[PDB]
Parts: structure tokens; C-alpha cells; sequence
């Protein structure tokens, strides 16, 4: 509905700089509570009804990624080709519109990475640049070459069990730069002071934890609006006590309302 534009690879433009730019503008469609410092954002439906749209661009290639403004997560993407790719399996339902292929799996972080914590997804403009040059090839295919050489069984049989592993790769790299670094103050603080390092950047494995508990604490947000004193078994079993110290890791809410 709206589109925000990031030139990956110009290393003038900071990466700070286009999340503050991008939430400002998400925040006009944000609401004040009282009592919760972060703006709410717009409740959620069935069919995402605000769409924030960033186009990543680097030197060579792009892509479009659709996210919903309600929860602030990704959707699908789009190819330089026009083909929109999207979250999901035949059978499920397409939010998307334009002829949208399924992916084949789910953008929980855990149809991507499987049970390893969010501290193992490698970060960095860098990181964002072949992600961005990688998926704008999203094929449909994998026809290819065991007559290249069954008798690597071995390769073989990755190869047709974790065909889009590249693909689920960089896709959960762009999800944690991207929603979870408009999302978490945390997640943009630290992606942002290692985004040009020349070996990436990574959350803790704490920052993983909140980063994965976002509604529970957008919750304890609405919580802490009626009883700013009340603790938080949920909040402190993540290393968060108060508002205070959560002002300081989550940026936007989830809307209770």
C-alpha cells in the first residue's frame, strides 16, 4: 500500500537510517494507548488490510518484499521477473494477489531454521546484498544434474529433501533485518552497529528468545498500561522486568485491541 526503498549496496546510506525512515512512516498508521510507550499498530485480520512494501535494490538486481502493517511480518516476495512468491503450501489460501507461487513452507522461523535460535542467522549488508542478488533468481526449479555424478547418493538425497534450503537461508535473514529490526529497537541497535563488519553480525541468544516471544511481550505492553507495577513471570523469564527495560528492546506492539 505504501513502499519504502533501500539501496543495499550504497555503504553511505545507513542501515539506521532506513529503519528510522521506515517506522516513521508506519507509525502514521500506528495509535497512541496510554500507558504504552511504543505506537500500536493497526489491529489484526484475517486479510492483512495496510501493506508496507520495501524494495531492496543493490548494483545488479531487487526485490519487493510485501509485509503486513498489522503485525509487521513478511508475506512474500517479488522477483525483477514480476512473479510474487509467498509463504505457504498448496491448500493454503494466498493473501497475495498477481498469480502468487507457494514457496512450499511456512515463514515461522522454524519452518526456516528449524529448532536452531535466531543467534545463528549471519547479518550484514553484506549478507543482505546476496540474499537480495539470490532470491531476485528465485526459480521454480530443481531439474538439476545427478548425470553430473548417484553415485553421490549422499548429495542426492539433500538435494530432495531441503531443495530451497538457500532459498529459507536468505529469506530469514531479510525477516530478521526487516520486520524483526522494525519490530525490536534491540534487533536494529545491534544490526545497525555491525552492519558493515566485515565477518556479519548476530543477536545473542537472549535477544533470540525476545525477539521469538514478540506477542508476549507486546502483551505485558497492554499489561503494563493497566498495572505499570504488576511483574511478569513471562517478561522476567526473558530478562525483562518493566516497562523501562522494555521500551528499550521492543520499538512497535502488537495491537491486544
Amino acid at each position: 500500500k505504501f513502499t519504502e526503498i533501500f539501496p543495499v549496496e550504497d555503504a553511505n546510506y545507513p542501515y539506521s537510517a532506513f529503519i528510522a525512515s521506515v517506522r516513521k512512516d508506519v507509525i502514521k498508521h500506528c495509535t497512541d494507548h496510554k500507558g504504552i510507550f511504543q505506537p500500536v499498530l493497526p489491529p489484526e485480520k484475517k486479510v492483512p488490510e495496510l501493506w508496507l512494501y520495501t524494495e531492496l535494490k543493490t548494483r545488479t538486481s531487487s526485490i519487493t518484499l510485501a509485509i503486513r502493517m498489522d503485525n509487521l511480518y513478511l508475506v512474500g516476495f517479488r522477483t525483477p521477473g514480476g512473479v510474487w512468491w509467498e509463504f505457504g503450501k498448496d491448500g493454503d489460501t494466498h493473501l497475495l494477489g498477481d498469480n502468487p507461487r507457494w514457496l512450499g513452507f511456512g515463514g515461522r522461523y522454524q519452518d526456516l531454521i528449524g529448532n536452531k535460535g535466531l543467534e545463528t542467522v549471519t547479518m550484514g549488508r553484506a549478507e543482505m546484498t546476496r540474499a537480495v542478488n539470490d532470491l531476485a533468481k528465485k526459480k521454480k526449479m530443481a531439474t538439476l544434474e545427478e548425470e553430473e555424478v548417484p553415485e553421490a547418493a549422499d548429495l542426492a538425497a539433500a538435494a530432495a529433501a531441503d531443495p530451497q534450503a538457500d532459498t529459507k537461508s536468505k529469506l530469514v535473514k531479510l525477516v530478521v533485518m526487516v520486520c524483526e529490526g522494525l519490530r525490536f529497537n534491540t534487533v536494529s541497535r545491534t544490526v545497525d552497529a555491525g552492519f558493515n563488519s566485515q565477518h556479519g553480525v548476530t543477536l545473542t541468544v537472549t535477544q533470540g528468545k525476545q525477539v521469538q516471544k514478540w506477542d508476549r511481550i507486546s502483551k505485558a505492553a497492554f499489561e503494563w498500561a493497566d498495572h505499570p507495577t504488576a511483574v511478569i513471570p513471562d517478561m522476567q523469564k526473558l530478562g525483562i522486568k518493566d516497562k523501562n527495560e522494555a521500551a528499550r528492546i521492543v520499538a512497535l506492539v502488537k495491537n491486544q485491541t
